[PDB]
């Protein structure tokens, strides 16, 4: 009967926040394992340093990190002892940072970055202790065995499960355990990280390893609703959603956590509750491997202001590699493609704003357009809104009738994507229409 | 401006009888004064084979093959010796270039080699006509088809062509009928060069564009475009005029007929491209025009049966960059052309372009490389059904006027939004016919 709880950077951004999170932990007596990320902001400063910065900039980042740590220390009733550990860690970072300025590598990047999670974990244990709450510190690296793919270490499930039993379970029996997420260690001892989503990933991995009954992921959203309540107030809360559906949930990956991270939990049938740390009472949503009787339609997603790139060229006809090159170009220009539809001599795609760097004002630079125009007539359309129906049995080898199609009859559709998934059916409409479409589509499918 | 250009592909000049049948079509219209020809059927391939460099043994089996085709036509002539030595001469040249190839190869050498195919057929065709007391002269396109040095895919210099055409081609056309080669050209430095697949059709267009031709006739193996495949819905009517933009989006136009890219010079210069059948000129054809009058919401529906649907699933493509870049890379490397593509959040489904690929397209080798980063699922026997038309898409979207059309059917995949002229989807084979027949009935019949 072990529950694992995970908190992201904001939940542990500072003193006040950490208490707030403690409040939530203590709330449930079954949570005995807590996985934390680095205090908000920290990981980024650490990565900036790991790149190697000249002394000046190097310390602006360093001090930044310090300021964050002490803002939490100072509020403790006995900052003395703790301050020591942090001071020690902070100095270590300063040196490694000096090193980075001379020699860099993914491996060194990991050891550096990892300190972020070590500090917050240490501090969080003090906050709880300061509440006459028995809680100990634990180094996940004692259990999180990964390969040496520094930056994106692959967890060794078997090892993890074993080591977890040898060192983690015993401590959990003594009581509450507070540990880091996102980090791990390779066989040869070097520190490693698990890439974006790491902490969420960890909470699942540890959960899988300890046959936990459930895993709570505290985010900035009360869970998923049938639709954006800001659009249709009648929007009801979805209690249980299937993994397969959640993954296809647009506003889930974007506004919530990444589906890949929960895989260890789902594959081991351990419910993942997704709630909001800024409002625990509101309840949340359970992401399960399978749900009792899955509805034909489970929810409508809305992603507004999507840019439609249409690529036209008689030369793609019967040619090999035209797209191989176009997407190559797109990748090189730091862009993630979301939707894609094709005609005989033309292809239209939308930019994935979430997986594309916000470095600038517009994703489509004349640089990219020139590279593209070089092999097709580029036409652009912005202000389109993506509307998506997440559900079940929306597609079958024998096709699907109007049961699934008639739903989109009353609207002017500019693009349709259907067939890829039996859980998703999305299309594009002009922004102006976006809300009426959603409101009407919801009314007849859920209201 | 009453200059009409006519082009005939390899089949139309495959042998003697064929060439005469083509001539019959030429003389059919008194306005055709320029005739663009491909090499006789088979030849171009043997030439390419040779250009690769073959050991003496195989090198001559292809060599001899080429010869046998040329003489099959020579022997049927009344006064053969009037051109026997020219062929003989060209054939010898080929034999040595071929020996050379076996030692040193390059696109450049490959063009000079293959070009001989068109040189021969054109020379023979001219004798067929003269043997008919028909005044017709031979002309080397290369005196006017100026291109860059991109051997294998030379880019025509329109300006140059337009100029040179006036200086050397127009003058000859005035004297009477002119028979010239297609697919080949020459670069500034004099080297022979080719225009890539479709070349002959491409030439017919460029020459037409350069001579302000009133029309261009491309004789193929189909009597033109119909509302649907006649073998599916007999009520299928023949389409007189089709807009280029529409034609390009016709699945079966590119497949059977010819490639849209090739007609570009014609369309951009508003020169109607008549597409008919050489195996039956009576049946009439279709006019591919830049624009037409009262373009219909629906112009026709196409059917491409037995398509293979490849579905790629992987939670890791979500928010990742380059997932597709790699997938398509792999696909290219394995000589596969992707036709249709549709996406969901964590999966992508595409169909293989049977025409631009080529025992089985999906080898365990490719599936291995692909499985490496996603769950591959395969479905074959699907039929592509496409609606070709106009205004099928707009910035503000389209209502049920265009959608209601496919309500009555069980659809397995839909692609819409890329083009305002096309709307296609997939359905299982079994359904294919009924779908087409019913769709046809309420849209055309
Ligand atoms: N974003 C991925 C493709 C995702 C396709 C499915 N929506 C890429 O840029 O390669
Ligand atoms: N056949 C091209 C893409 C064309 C897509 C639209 N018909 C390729 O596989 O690179
Ligand atoms: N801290 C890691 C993992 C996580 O936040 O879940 C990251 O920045 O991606």
């Amino acid at each position: 009967e072990i529950v694992v709880s995970k908190f992201g950077g904001t939940s542990v951004a500072d003193f006040d926040a950490m208490n707030r999170s403690a409040d939530i932990v203590l709330s449930d007596a079954n949570v005995r394992l807590v996985v934390l990320s680095a205090s908000a902001g920290i990981t980024n400063l650490l990565v900036a340093l790991a790149e190697g910065l000249e002394p000046g900039e190097r310390f602006e980042k360093l001090d930044a990190i310090r300021n964050i740590q002490f803002a939490i220390l100072e509020r403790l009733r006995y900052p003395n002892v703790i301050r020591e550990e942090i001071e020690r860690l902070l100095e270590n970072i300063t040196v490694l940072a000096e090193a980075a300025a001379l020699a860099t590598s993914p491996a060194l990047t990991d050891e550096l970055v990892s300190h972020g999670e070590l500090m917050s974990t240490l501090l969080f244990v003090e906050i709880l202790r300061e509440r006459d709450v028995q809680a100990q510190w634990f180094d996940v690296r004692k259990v999180m065995r990964t390969n040496d793919r520094f930056g994106r270490a692959e967890p060794d499930i078997a090892a993890l499960a074993e080591l977890a039993a040898l060192q983690l379970l015993p401590r959990l029996n003594e009581g509450l355990v507070i540990t880091q997420g996102f980090i791990g260690s390779e066989n040869k001892g070097r520190t490693t990280t698990l890439g974006r989503g790491g902490s969420d990933y960890t909470a699942a991995l540890l959960a899988e390893a300890l046959h936990a009954s459930r895993v709570d992921i505290w985010t900035d959203v009360p869970g998923i609703y049938t639709t954006d309540p800001r659009v249709v107030s009648a929007a009801k809360r979805i209690d249980e959603i299937a993994f397969a559906e959640a993954a296809e949930m647009a506003t889930f990956g974007a506004k919530v956590l990444h589906p890949a991270t929960l895989l260890p939990a789902v594959r081991s049938d351990i419910p993942v509750f997704v709630g909001s740390s800024k409002d625990p009472r509101a309840g949340g949503t359970l992401v399960c491997n399978k749900t009792e009787n899955p509805p034909l339609f489970r929810a409508l997603a809305l992603r507004r202001n999507q840019t439609l790139l249409t690529l036209h060229s008689l030369n793609m006809l019967h040619s090999r590699g035209f797209l191989a090159e176009v997407f190559g170009i797109l990748a090189r220009h730091n862009i993630s493609v979301d939707l894609i539809t094709t005609s005989e001599v033309s292809v239209a795609l939308t930019l994935d704003t979430t997986g594309s760097t916000s470095t600038g004002d517009t994703l489509l630079t004349q640089s990219l357009l020139m590279e593209l125009s070089a092999l097709c007539r580029v036409e652009v359309e912005e202000g389109l809104a993506l509307v998506a129906l997440i559900g079940n049995d929306l597609s079958k080898a024998c096709g699907v009738g109007k049961e699934v199609f008639g739903v989109l009859e009353p609207f002017n559709i500019r693009m349709i994507c259907y067939g890829a998934s039996s859980h998703n059916l999305c299309f594009l409409v002009p922004g102006e229409d976006a809300e009426q479409v959603v409101q009407k589509l919801h009314s007849n499918l859920f209201e």
